[PDB]
């Protein structure tokens, strides 16, 4: 009905009032906010392909091509062996020092404190229902063995902490959630740490996972059914979870079936252009440094306001017909140019990675980490021409095959007698990570954004989540999100690779482009048919 989608786009986007003619991008609509519309209608044993939302952005639109799901997930406990996926190929590859240590975290807050019986109950519930997070790592014959273990074992440890006679909160908080963060074993588990924090103006509930088995969207997820069993919990209601969406496992066994297909190998020659960029990849370092590790890494920061932020998310896209990535993207062409002199660079990009490329495959609900990679070009020709560089940068990204995720499918996945001949030691140096938006998921009625967090905990420069020892792998790492209705960039960099200032005209360069942008765009009317 449309009236089912009237209430699910109402909740994800945020909007208390939603009409059956309002634009969903136009709302502040994006990819993310797409698959998660998908996963409340899996629920509804409603099927939405997110590629179709885009062509009817309209609910008055977009109900008649709902269709009825055919695709039954496992419901049941998941177990046994699971091939890595390529991003975690690509983690293991590192062979970070520690790497046991490599985690992204959260805190959420609730002032009238949570009831600890209940939390032990819901995140009983949370492992058991998203079976990713039991897995473990296992070595034989020099090979990484992936495992999802079932209900045995310790699947998550939970502290507790009084802090309400504590005088320093904010110490003890990050030595106390440092100390999980250190603590992980892959080999036995569990990869998922806990802590609650009791305090004067509340609870603070601390979460630390390893990035094996997380991503961004997994965090919602969780976040959703956090509060969702709470809920039902305090009001003495049975816990009950949405519909399982397809296992990690399953996934991985479809992907490297993909890997290895016919039609996705044909992909190949589109990767071939980048053979004309492989001398674009350097940039100008102020210094020479062997000291290339995490505890070298600093950043600098830049915010918008609300309103410019506003402007970003919902009157901008407009103009061409475009996507966040596409605006984003091009001021950092901008600012390179303005900054280093460059023309043509290569970057890497990440992705949420949750493409429809595999069948009736539906993952909009699973929990693990589905994060995709892969270079971009930024061609830098017309510094005059705004209109000329916009539809340049949106072109480029449509040429790319599904949201790129097939490149390191090739690198990783597809045998090798299969593996097509590509520029497979490419490196850039420059990483773009646009996380999106949160204030919907975890600003909810039973709890919100902690006060004692430090930094985007989501990120690599996040407090505590990566080892201190571990090896940097880029230059200039920038990384972004929307938080408190505000756009947040920040640049991580080797501090003895750059002098702060250096960095800091980078940054404000970035800033400077990207309103201007904004303007331009937000003057410009719908006009793509
Ligand atoms: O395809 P889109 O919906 O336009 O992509 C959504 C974006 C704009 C947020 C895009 O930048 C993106 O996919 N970012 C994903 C980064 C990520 O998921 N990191 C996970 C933790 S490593």
């Amino acid at each position: 009905i449309e009236e089912t989608l009237v209430t699910i786009w109402q909740d994800v986007l945020g909007i208390e009032k939603i009409g059956i003619k309002d634009n969903f991008y136009a709302l502040g609509g994006d990819s993310i906010k797409a698959i998660q519309v998908a996963a409340r209608l899996h629920s509804y044993q409603l099927k939405l392909e997110t590629k179709d939302l885009l062509k009817y952005p309209t609910i008055d639109q977009l109900v008649h091509y709902i269709k009825d799901s055919k695709r039954r997930s496992e419901q049941g406990i998941v177990e046994g062996e699971i091939g890595l996926t390529p991003i975690q190929h690509w983690f293991f590859e590192q062979q970070f020092t520690n790497m046991h240590h490599w985690n992204q975290s959260y805190m959420l807050y609730r002032p009238n404190g949570f009831d600890k019986e209940i939390l032990l109950r819901v995140f009983n519930k949370i492992v058991e229902h998203h079976d990713a997070l039991r897995m473990i790592y296992k070595h034989h014959n020099g090979k990484i063995v992936q495992i999802n273990r079932g209900l045995e074992g310790t699947l998550f440890d939970f502290y507790t902490f009084d802090l309400t006679a504590n005088d320093n909160e904010q110490q003890v908080i990050c030595e106390e959630s440092a100390r999980l963060q250190n603590s992980i074993n892959l080999e036995v588990g569990p990869l998922v740490k806990i802590a609650l924090f009791h305090t004067q103006n509340g609870d603070h509930l601390f979460m630390a996972i390893h990035h094996l088995v997380v991503d961004g969207i997994s965090w919602r997820i969780l976040f959703e059914d956090l509060a969702t069993a709470y809920e039902q919990a305090m009001h003495q209601q049975t816990i009950a979870l949405p519909e399982k969406t397809d296992s990690f496992k399953d996934w991985s066994i479809e992907l490297e079936k993909y890997a290895n297909s016919e039609l996705f190998l044909e992909e190949a020659e589109y990767w071939h252009h980048l053979n004309y960029y492989t001398d674009n990849v350097q940039i100008k370092k102020d210094y020479v440094t062997m000291n290339n590790k995490q505890k070298n890494i600093r950043y600098v920061g830049m915010e918008l306001t609300i309103e410019e932020t506003e402007k970003l998310l919902k009157n901008v896209n407009k103009a061409y017909r475009t996507e966040i990535n596409d605006i984003l993207l091009t001021a950092l062409g901008f600012a390179l140019k303005e900054w280093a002199d460059i023309d043509k660079i290569v970057i890497n990009l990440e992705g949420h990675g949750r493409e429809e490329i595999l069948e009736q495959m539906n993952i909009a609900r699973t929990v693990g980490w589905f994060t995709s990679q892969y270079p971009v070009v930024l061609d830098m020709q017309k510094s005059d021409d705004l209109s000329y560089q916009i539809k340049l940068m949106k072109e480029n990204l449509r040429r790319i095959p599904n949201k790129g995720i097939g490149y390191e499918i090739f690198k990783y996945l597809t045998t090798e007698y299969l593996r097509p001949v590509l520029p497979f030691t490419l490196k850039p140096e420059i990483n773009f990570n646009y996380l999106g938006q949160f204030d919907t998921d975890v600003k909810t009625e039973l709890f919100t954004r902690s006060p004692y967090s430090m930094g985007n905990s989501l990120g690599p420069d996040g407090k505590n989540n990566l080892g201190p020892e571990g090896e940097s792998y880029f230059v200039l790492n920038i990384n972004g999100f929307i938080e408190e209705g505000k756009l947040h960039i920040t640049f991580s960099y080797n501090e003895q690779q750059y002098k702060e200032d250096t960095i800091q005209q980078l940054s404000r360069s970035y800033k400077q482009h990207l309103l201007a942008i904004i303007e331009h765009c937000v003057q410009k009317e719908d006009t793509e048919l």
